[PDB]
DNA sequence: CATGCATG
DNA sequence: CATGCATG
């Protein structure tokens, strides 16, 4: 029901979103700012080879484009469940120190999270897949976040850059959550009936009824979906009585 | 007037302590376990007249003392919070990993401090000045904790090593308040009606009424000069109603 | 692999 | 100075 009436709102029926109302990002760069490429250490072949195919996907979605760039920063092989299975991490600390910070108005729910109520007891909690990939790059700021990738038989060979807000950079938190907030304000004022807590890419929605949480969601739902975002299908628990937001447990 | 009535009971009046009950304490070993010698890092010799004066101090208190052992860790001049000087700290990471480790026994967890009732609000806060050179190391694990130390004044030149329990040492925590909580037992039956809390060298008394607290807190200082442990009266929180323990601040 | 931050 | 833990 939830799935099949909003197939938009999901990262399992359609695919990864792209935030549609949200311009393509500059990165301000701090005034003495320079380009710092650093070396790609070398890869085993198994490393690569597990890395192949999430760089290929990436590459698949247009999420990664080939480029050249004076900035380069080193790709590690991280190893989590499943041997072979190894997840393509980029090291951007060099690329952050050299990026200018931005300073955030988040009330942070994390701690807002005592500003929910007990007379909204029903709820509803989102998380949203590769939120930052929904944030476009601007062009101008992409080559900043280059790495290399040699792959004889699959086709490029060079550097690679994201076209999207990446992994790994500093204020890709702080920027998903300002356009989110950005995204949802016209939801808040039309549900001011429900109360919507937002952290980032979690998402928490209570009501004070049963009908309001299941229409409530629909309608956010609806709105995700519109707006281009994802929500993940396997970690969301839909109209509940009890959840788990941000590691806390709700009664 | 808390100091006259008892020179003993702290370290400003009394001088430094030695526990009277504790035996000497040997330091088990890990099976496997054979010595290691870690020579003495690269450090400037405009450092080596800084903490001269503190291993002074300790080979006049009979706390360092002259020997050659298999054994041996670095002594690296570090500052501290207190006066701006360079004092001694000795890296006994290759020592610690060698030596065998000790299971707790008391109840710490933060359900036990706050299980202080309120009826006991006249407290008494007491830290206990160098604690650990209160326990004396057995001579056979003396050769453990050596560390070199040259200079042609001192009159040799070779390792000195500790014959009281050292910073920095992995066990020293545990066996300190283990140690202290045998001491203090007897006093713990004798005024039942006093509740005594201690974490390592951190001690607070807590009784009813303020003529109690008085008493009480007379005779535990009676009692600590007796077994050789000094408090430092400098930070002595004697008798009052708001007092600080173990970083809360409770009335 | 490389580093930042804490700790002996 | 060294090094153990976390993290990009
Ligand atoms: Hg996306
Ligand atoms: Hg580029
Ligand atoms: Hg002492
Ligand atoms: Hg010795």
């Amino acid at each position: 029901t939830w799935l099949s009436d909003f197939p938009q709102a999901w990262a399992e029926t359609g695919g990864m979103g792209l935030a549609v109302r949200q311009a393509p990002l500059i990165i301000p760069l701090k005034a003495t700012s320079t380009p710092v490429s650093i070396k790609q250490y070398p890869m085993s072949q198994e490393a690569r080879l597990g890395i192949k195919p999430h760089i290929q996907r990436l590459l698949d979605q247009g999420i990664l484009v080939p480029c050249q760039s004076p900035w380069n920063t080193p790709l590690l092989p991280v190893k989590k469940p499943g041997t072979n299975d190894y997840r393509p991490v980029q090291d951007l600390r060099e690329v952050n120190k050299r990026v200018e910070d931005i300073h955030p108005t988040v009330p942070n729910p994390y701690n807002l999270l005592s500003g929910l109520p007990p007379s909204h007891q029903w709820y509803t909690v989102l998380d949203l897949k590769d939120a930052f990939f929904c944030l476009r790059l601007h062009p101008t700021s992409q080559p900043l976040f280059a790495f290399e990738w040699r792959d004889p038989e699959m086709g490029i060979s060079g550097q690679l850059t994201w076209t999207r807000l990446p992994q790994g950079f500093k204020n890709s938190p702080t920027l998903f959550d300002e356009a989110l907030h950005r995204d949802l304000a016209d939801f808040r004022i039309q549900h001011p009936d429900l109360i919507l807590l937002q952290y980032v890419d979690d998402l928490l929605l209570a009501a004070t009824s049963e009908l309001d949480c299941q229409q409530g969601t629909r309608a956010l739902l609806q709105t995700l979906g519109n707006l281009g975002y994802r929500a993940s299908a396997k970690k969301a628990q839909i109209c509940q009585k009890q959840v788990k937001y941000l590691g806390y447990l709700l009664k």
